[PDB]
């Protein structure tokens, strides 16, 4: 182990946090499927495969560092919200808490003098000043829709074709 | 149009198959720790395979006008007493899902939901070769007892599963 047990613990908690991001985004699908937004569910669903691919990268990095991963319990996510906005609001806060979480690991890793993990985390800070700019954009759109259903379908149908 | 009862049983089965993906990944976090990348690679294909099963239960529960509810995922075990002790846990885990499919297959045939019955039959099959992949490994093991030599032959071979 060239990592410190301190930085590998934090990289391990971050692996656990995105697994839960993958479960919470899947759960927002179950709601969006339930309320008939197939395109909003499709998107959440692929936001869940994307957070899982992030966990893989954390997973493998821990092991090349020399360390080992330990998985923790996943607690049951919210299943129902107050509407499309309330759900996509929720994706926005969660995509902000993880933006802050990855700031602490970034710091922590520079405080620890870990030049590699910092560099490795370089891609994730950028990755997620995108992702939570997308989500806010999403929510700023369904506002001016104003419950006008014509253009919510328009957004369902458009986020529904993210590949 | 699924009944509430047939729904409930498929919703639990979906949450059980998710725990299986998680358990097998956890088993992969023990295997790379102990230095077997083939066995860990093999557990990683399996978990992601359990995932796929759990999204087919998913699209089906919405084809029939139901909704998935996602329950809490218990913490997996993280250590066992060796490779065969883990693949021991493997076989037993997927013997129990195999009997939990049958009970749904009954429950739905009594329903008489002929639609969920027919679809489970894909799983009943695919599930009754999942155990046999694990069954022969446990014995591909057991006769291995030791000879870390062929255990390493084995780990190499398992490690190329796609």
């Amino acid at each position: 182990m060239v990592i410190s047990e301190k930085v590998r613990k934090a990289l391990n908690d971050q692996l656990n946090r995105e697994i839960y991001s993958s479960y919470l985004y899947l759960s927002m699908a179950t709601y969006f499927d339930a309320e008939g937004f197939k395109g909003f569910a499709h998107w959440m669903k692929k936001q869940a495969q994307e957070e899982l691919t992030h966990a893989m990268k954390f997973y493998e990095y821990i092991y090349e560092r020399g360390g080992r991963v330990e998985l923790e319990a996943i607690e049951k996510p919210p299943s129902n919200w107050n509407g499309i906005k309330d759900a996509f609001e929720a994706a926005l806060k969660h995509e902000e808490f993880v933006t802050q979480s990855i700031y602490n690991i970034l710091e922590l890793a520079s405080l620890a003098l870990d030049h590699a993990t910092v560099s490795f985390l370089k891609w994730f800070v950028d990755e997620q000043v995108e992702e939570e700019d997308q989500v806010r954009e999403i929510l700023d759109l369904l506002e001016k829709a104003f419950g006008q259903m014509s253009v919510i379908f328009q957004l369902d149908r458009y986020l529904g074709q993210r590949e």
